[PDB]
C-alpha cells in the first residue's frame, strides 16, 4: 500500500477498506487504467456536436479537428477552460463571503459580524474607501459592495488585482492587456472565445488565460480578506494532524470543503452543545477538519486536521466518523456511497453542491445557529448507533504549529526590528541564510503516491536554506509528515534557515524555533503568500520576477490548481507543477508556457514529474534570481 | 457527394476541392471516424488532472469516475458546461452591443446612432424606464445601463428574462428557483458547481442548467433588442441566396460570423467605395453574407446569403471570394489554412477571436469607417490579383423573401385586423388552417447530409398546415432550397396554410402570398419567435406550455444550440434535436430531459435522428397541445 500513500494511517485504513470490501479512489483509479492518451496529452475536444475530435499525438490522420482546429488551439482552449473553472470556484467562494458580509453589516445575519477591525480598515484603505469619521458598518458595507463590484465591468479594473500587486507588476501586465476587467466577465469571455468557431490562435488564447488566472487571484485574495474581516485574522496556533485526532469516545464531526462560512459557526456552536453531547455517552463534540475548510478552522481556532484530499474517504473508514459536513469543492462524491458501509451521516449544505445519497440541510447565513444544531444533533444521533462497537483509529498523529498569516509573519519578524519588520528577512536572504522562498500549493493527486512529491521536494529545499511556506493540501501533506513541528527543525533544515527560524522563535516568547514549514492557510490563502511576496518586492523596490521566490503545485489535480499555477506564472514566479497538465500534445503551447512567457511576465512553468529533479530545477531557478540581484548563491 | 450535402452548388464546389486537392470539413470528418463512443455518449470527463475518466456505456469496469462521479453526474456536468458556453457566446455578443450603444449615446462612436426610436421606446417601457419628458440619448443610456446590469447580481433578477415571458411562466419558473440572477453570474456558477468535488446530483445539476439556459435566452433577447435599436428593426425584404449571388466581375466581400456591429458598417461603407472599386475593373463591391452576421445584414438590408455553416469553405472554393471578414462564432478556422490556395484575404477583427494565418484589422466602434475602408481596400486589392483568371461560381441561386421580425409579422397581420392583429392568426389556428407553429433553429452538422433534416421535416410540417418560422442556419438551409420563395407555396404548403399565407400576402400590397417559411433572422433572433409566442400566449391568457408551438434544432452542432434547445424546453416548448447530444450514457438524465422535465416546465426534449420520424413526433406534440386546448386536430 506504499505505492498508494506515504501516510501510515492512510495505509492502515487502506488495508481495512480492502478486507471490508469498500471501493476506494485508488480502486477506481486502478479500474481506469490504461488511461486515454488523447485526454492526457490534451488532444481531445468536445466543444461541439460534430465531435468528439481526437488528434493523434504522433502519426497519421486525424491531424486536425473536424472544424480545422489545430492541436495548438485544442490544447490552449482546454487549458483556458480549466483556468476559468478554477476562477469560478475561487470567485464563487469569495462572492458568497461578500454577500455574507453585506448581510451582516445590514443587520441580516446576527450570527456573523466584524471580528477584525484592523483588517477591515487596512482593506478599505487599500481600496481607497474612506475610513475616518465613517462607522465600521458603513466601511464594511462599502468594502463588500466593492468586492461584488469586481465581478463585472465598471470604471475601474478589478481592484483585488490592481491594488494587491506592486504597481510595476501592474504596469507590466497592463501593457499586454492582461488586467481583468471583471471576474465573472473574464470567465464568460473565456467560455465565449474557446467555443467552436471563435479564437483560433494559441498566443491570443493563452493571453486570455493569463488574464483569467488573475481573475482567479482576485477571487483568492477577496476570499482571504473577507473571511479575515468576518472570522478573524489567523495567528500562530498549536494543534495536531492525521487520523489520530479522532477520538472513539467523542462525537467526531468533520468540516470538509473550502468555505468556512458554515464550518466556523459549526466550530463555535459545537462547544455549547457539550451539555447535549454528554447525555449520549460522549466526551463532547470532536470537530476535525478535512481539506481547505478544515485548514481555515485550523488557522483560526486550532482545529486539528484529520485528513486531506485523496485520502478523505479514509477518515470514514475508521468507523468513528459520525458526521461529514460538506460545503463545496474537492469533495469526492464517493463519500455518499461509502457512508452506507461506515455508518457516517454525510450532510451537504450548499444548494449548488448536493451529492445523491447525502442528507441536505439548507444553510443560510441568517439562520446559521438553528441549522448548526440541527446538523450536530444528527451527529450525536449517529454516535448513539455506534456506541460500544469496534472502531479502528490509527494512533498516528503529528504536532502542527500553524496560523502563519502574512500579518502573523510580519508581527513575528517585528520582534527583531520594530519599524522595519521585513528588514531581518531581507538581510538573511542577502547573506545566504535564506536561499529563497518556495510556496507549496494545491492538492493530492491519485497518480502520485500521496505526499511523496511534497515531502521529497520540501526535503531538498529545506536542506538548502529555502524558506518554505505552504497552503491547502500542500500544507496538509507537509504537516502530516512532521514538517509543521518545531522539534524537527534540526533534522530537516539547513544551518542558516535553522538559525533564522530559531532567532524568530526565541524572539517571539518560546525559546524554540518556528516550525520548519510556514502553514499559511487554505487554497484562497495562496493570496497571503502574494501579500508577503509583494511586500518583499515593495520593500526592495523590484518586481516579483526578480525575487528568489518560486512555487510548486507538487501534486496538482483540480482546475483551481491550474488557475493558481497560471497566476503564479503571471505575477512573475517560476512555477513547478508535479503532474502533467494536458499540454504535451502541443510543443508550441508547451514552449509558450515554459519559456516564451518569460518575455511577457518573467514567470514560467516548470513541468517536472520526478520530485528530486523538480527540487533541482526549483533551486536552479531560485539561484538564478539570486544571481540576477548580484547575490551570492 | 450527395451523402455530404443536399445543396447542388455545394456539390459542385466539393468536386472542385477534390480535384484541386483542398481538404474540406467532410474530409477532416472522414479522417476522424470511427469516433469515440465515450465522447459521443457523454461518458468522458476531464475536469481534473486525475482524469481523463471514461465510463463504459455497457459492461465491466470502469463503472464510475476516479473521484466517484457516477455517469448521471458526468453527463449532467458536461451538458451544463455546454449550456454555459452557449450562454457565454450569446451574452458576449449582446454585451458588445450594449457597450456600442452606451458609447454611441455618449458621443463616442458617431458611426453609430439610434436608428429605431419606436423600438427603443417600447424596450425602455418594457423595462420600466421612464420615457416622457426624457430625451432619447438619456433613454438609450438607461436601456444600455440596464442591459449591462443584467450580467451581474442586483436588486432585481435578469430583466431580459422576467419582462419578456408571460408572468405565469415567470411564476412557474420562480417556484423552482429557475430565474437567473445574472448572466455571467449563472455562467460562473455553472463552472463552479460542475468542477471536481462540487455538485454530484443529476436533478440539482440539470436545474442549474435550465437556469443558465434562461441566461442564454436573455443574451439572445438583449442582442436582438440592442441591434434593432442600433441598426433598425427588420422589415420584409427580397434578395437571393446560394453561391450564385457571387459575381466574377465585382469585388466579392463576405461578412461572416454573428456580430453585426462591424458588418452593418461594412455594408454601408461598401456603397460609397464604388468609385474606388471601378478603378480596378470591378462593377463594385458585392457584399454577401455567411452564417448569422450574414443573416443580420440579410434581414436589415437585403444582403444576399452566399452560404452557411458546414459549407462556408465552399464559398472560398469558387476562386471568386476576395475578402472574408470575420468577427466570432461558427467560423471554421480552416478558412485561414484554405486561403493560401483560393487566394482569399481572410480578416479577423475581434481581439478575442483571431485565427493563426489570418490578417487582423483591429476594429473599434469609435473608428469604424476608418477600418472598414482599410479592409475593403484590401478586398479590391485581391480583385486585382485574380483579374482575368478562371473562377467557377455555380450558377445556382434562389429567391428569398425574409425580414420577418415579430414587428413585421404583427404589422402584416394588422392589415387583416387593425386593433387585434393577433386575432386572425389565432382564428386560423382555432379552425385548423394553421395546425401549430414550428421554429427551426441552429446550425448544420457534418454528421448529417447538409439541410436533409431541415428540408425533410419542413416538408412534412408545411404539408400539415404548420406555420414554420426559422432562424440562423435553419433559415439558411430552408432558403437555399426554395422555402423562402412565395412561388413555392403551391407545392409545399397544405391548403389551409396556403390560404392564410395568401390572405396576408394579398392584404399586404402584393397579390401574392407570404413565403412558405418565415425567416426571422439570426441565432439571437430566436428571441423574436419567443416575443411572438409570448404575445400569442398573452393574447389568449395561457402559458406557453399549452400553445401548439414546438421547436426543432434539426441538425444542431454548437454549444449555443444546446443552450437554445434547453431554454425552449425551459419556457415550455416541446423541443426536437436532430443530432445526438451527449446524454445517452445516462438513462436517468435522458429521462429527466425527455419526460420528467414535463412536470417542471411543460417543455421536454425529443431526441430523434430520423427526420421523417421527427416530423411525426413533432406533429404528435403539436396535436397534443391542440387537444389540450379542446381544439380539433
Ligand atoms: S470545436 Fe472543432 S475540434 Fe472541437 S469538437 Fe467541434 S469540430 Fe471537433
Ligand atoms: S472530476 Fe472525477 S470523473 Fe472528472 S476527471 Fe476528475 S476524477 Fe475523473
Ligand atoms: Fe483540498
Ligand atoms: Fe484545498
Ligand atoms: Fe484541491
Ligand atoms: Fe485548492
Ligand atoms: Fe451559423
Ligand atoms: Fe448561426
Ligand atoms: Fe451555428
Ligand atoms: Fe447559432
Amino acid at each position: 500500500q506504499n505505492l498508494k500513500s506515504t501516510d501510515r494511517a492512510v495505509q492502515q485504513m487502506l488495508d481495512k477498506a480492502k478486507r471490508e470490501g469498500i471501493q476506494t479512489v485508488w480502486d477506481r483509479y486502478e479500474a481506469m487504467k490504461p488511461q486515454c492518451g488523447f485526454g492526457e496529452t490534451g488532444l481531445c475536444c468536445r466543444h461541439c456536436l460534430q465531435g468528439p475530435c481526437r488528434i493523434n499525438p504522433f502519426g497519421d490522420e486525424p491531424k486536425v479537428g473536424i472544424c480545422g482546429a489545430t492541436a495548438e488551439v485544442i490544447v490552449a482552449r482546454g487549458l483556458d477552460r480549466s483556468i476559468a473553472a478554477g476562477a469560478a470556484g475561487h470567485s464563487g467562494h469569495a462572492k458568497h463571503l461578500a454577500h455574507t458580509l453585506k448581510k451582516a453589516v445590514q443587520g441580516k445575519a446576527a450570527s456573523y459580524m466584524i471580528k477584525d477591525r484592523t483588517k477591515l480598515h487596512s482593506i478599505a484603505k487599500r481600496l481607497g474607501i474612506p475610513t475616518e469619521g465613517q462607522k465600521d458598518e458603513d466601511i464594511a458595507l462599502e468594502v463588500a459592495k466593492a468586492a461584488l463590484a469586481d465581478f463585472h465591468e465598471k470604471d475601474t479594473p478589478v481592484l483585488w488585482v490592481t491594488t494587491v500587486l506592486p504597481p510595476s507588476r501592474v504596469k507590466v501586465l497592463s501593457a499586454h492587456g492582461l488586467i481583468p476587467a471583471g471576474i465573472d466577465h473574464e470567465i464568460a469571455e473565456i467560455m465565449h472565445r474557446t467555443s467552436m468557431g471563435c479564437d483560433a490562435d494559441a498566443q491570443n488564447l493563452l493571453l486570455g488565460g493569463l488574464r483569467c488566472s488573475l481573475a482567479d487571484l482576485a477571487g483568492c485574495y477577496m476570499g482571504t480578506d473577507l473571511a479575515d474581516i468576518l472570522f478573524g485574522t489567523p495567528a500562530p496556533v498549536v494543534t495536531e494532524s492525521n487520523l489520530g485526532v479522532l477520538k472513539a469516545d467523542a462525537v467526531n464531526v468533520a468540516v470538509h470543503g473550502h468555505n468556512p462560512v458554515l464550518s466556523d459557526i459549526i466550530v463555535s456552536v459545537s462547544k455549547e452543545m457539550e451539555n447535549e453531547a454528554r447525555a449520549a455517552g460522549a466526551t463532547g463534540i470532536n470537530v476535525v477538519g478535512i481539506c481547505c475548510t478544515g485548514n481555515e478552522v485550523l488557522m483560526r481556532h486550532g482545529i486539528p486536521a484529520c485528513t486531506h484530499s485523496v485520502s478523505q474517504e479514509m477518515a470514514m473508514i475508521t468507523g468513528a466518523l459520525d458526521a461529514m459536513i460538506l460545503d463545496y469543492q474537492c469533495i469526492q462524491p464517493s463519500v455518499a456511497t461509502i457512508a452506507e458501509c461506515t455508518g457516517t451521516t454525510v450532510i451537504t449544505t450548499m444548494e449548488m453542491s448536493k451529492i445523491t445519497g447525502a442528507t441536505h440541510v439548507n444553510f443560510a447565513e441568517e439562520a446559521a445557529v438553528e441549522n448548526a444544531k440541527q446538523i450536530l444533533r444528527l451527529a450525536i444521533d449517529t454516535f448513539k448507533r455506534r456506541k460500544g462497537k469496534p472502531v479502528e483509529i490509527p494512533n498516528i498523529k503529528t504536532k502542527v504549529v500553524a496560523g502563519f498569516s502574512t500579518e502573523a509573519i510580519i508581527n513575528a519578524l517585528s520582534k527583531l526590528n520594530a519599524n522595519d519588520p521585513l528588514k531581518p528577512l531581507i538581510d538573511n536572504v542577502v547573506n545566504g541564510n535564506i536561499r529563497g522562498v518556495c510556496l507549496f500549493a494545491g492538492c493530492n493527486n491519485v497518480k502520485v503516491p500521496q505526499d511523496q512529491n511534497f515531502t521529497t521536494i520540501a526535503r531538498k529545499l529545506l536542506k538548502q536554506n529555502v524558506l518554505v511556506v505552504a497552503t491547502g493540501c500542500g500544507a496538509g501533506a507537509l504537516m502530516r509528515h512532521g514538517f509543521m513541528d518545531p522539534a524537527n527543525v534540526d533534522e530537516l533544515c539547513g544551518d542558516g534557515l535553522k538559525a533564522v527560524l530559531t532567532a524568530i522563535g526565541e524572539a517571539n516568547g518560546l525559546g524554540g524555533p518556528l516550525p520548519p514549514v510556514l502553514h499559511m492557510g487554505s487554497c484562497v490563502d495562496n493570496s497571503r503568500a502574494v501579500a508577503l511576496v509583494a511586500a518583499l518586492a515593495n520593500r526592495l523596490g523590484v518586481d516579483l520576477d526578480r525575487l528568489p521566490v518560486v512555487a510548486s503545485a507538487a501534486e496538482a489535480m483540480h482546475e483551481k490548481a491550474v488557475a493558481i499555477g497560471t497566476w503564479a506564472v503571471t505575477i512573475g514566479l517560476p512555477t513547478h507543477i508535479g503532474v502533467l497538465p494536458p499540454i504535451t500534445g502541443s510543443l508550441p503551447v508547451t514552449q509558450i508556457l515554459t519559456s516564451s512567457v518569460k518575455d511577457i511576465t518573467g514567470g514560467y512553468f516548470i513541468v517536472e514529474l520526478d520530485p528530486e529533479t523538480a527540487a533541482d530545477k526549483l533551486l536552479a531557478a531560485i539561484n538564478e534570481r539570486r544571481a540576477g540581484l548580484g547575490l551570492p548563491w
